């Protein structure tokens, strides 16, 4: 009983499914003519949902990828027949004139990775099309400890507390390198960065950076203590080559009583 399908997949390798169908959406429109300029009925559809078709022209379109991975707005056409054959007729962009699926057609690729509608089935009777996310643009995050002398610190550890997931603290090398967080900084993700120790008989710094990352992916959101600045405020220093923002701290040797 001739029904249709999506496999969700990413480009990353990242087997994100824990909040993935948290805001995936894909809407199949049940296009009225071959032209596709009308739509007669469209609605939603899951990864794990399988929905009968009868005979037709259709689109199947992302509306919403899941949280971190940008949405292909791609809607990929096709057509069911009295008979029972699956054809292919493009996209919204550019409809083509509509060409047999036997076994698979490659689809329009993100990446190294390439979508393909793929015909499962004992009587061959089932379109599947595997939609590959790519990963959402992403932020590093380097810090550089400074003692008063401009020489390099270790020992001094650095924690990224994040919204959720494992809290993590680098020890920070005494390199002109320095250290960057084993987590990577997500798109709206909110993220706070504090001293974790003062490195032994440096002063400890209190104050507490704040890191928020706008939906774009490259976002400077960062607001330590109380306030934000232009990319040294409280011997914090920041700087953006892209990818990375990256941070240097100078620290207080220990005041000292006799």
């Amino acid at each position: 009983q001739y029904g249709f399908q999506f496999q969700k997949k990413t480009t990353d390798g990242t087997d994100l499914s824990a909040d993935q169908l948290k805001a995936m959406q894909f809407n199949l429109t049940q296009y009225s003519d071959n032209s596709f300029q009308q739509a007669s009925k469209t609605n939603a559809i899951t990864s794990t949902d399988l929905q009968a078709l009868a005979p037709g022209y259709y689109g199947i379109q992302e509306a919403a990828a899941p949280t971190g991975y940008q949405l292909d707005g791609t809607t990929y056409l096709f057509q069911l027949t009295s008979d029972g054959q699956w054809q292919y007729h493009g996209t919204k962009d550019n409809v083509t004139s509509g060409s047999v699926i036997n076994g698979q057609q490659t689809l329009n690729p993100v990446g190294d990775k390439s979508d393909d509608f793929t015909v499962t089935g004992d009587h061959q009777q089932i379109l599947t099309l595997t939609k590959y996310d790519e990963p959402k643009p992403s932020m590093t995050l380097r810090v550089i400890k400074q003692d008063n002398q401009s020489q390099y610190l270790a020992g001094a550890a650095f924690t990224l507390q994040p919204s959720a997931g494992e809290a993590e603290t680098i020890t920070s090398s005494a390199t002109s390198e320095g250290q960057a967080f084993a987590t990577k900084l997500v798109a709206d993700g909110t993220y706070t960065m504090s001293e974790t120790k003062a490195p032994d008989g440096y002063q400890s710094n209190p104050a507490k950076i704040a890191i928020q990352v706008a939906t774009t992916g490259k976002e400077a959101t960062v607001t330590i203590d109380g306030e934000a600045l232009k990319p040294s405020k409280n011997g914090y220093t920041l700087a953006i080559d892209g990818s990375t923002i990256t941070l240097q701290a100078i620290n207080q040797p220990l005041a000292i009583l006799p």
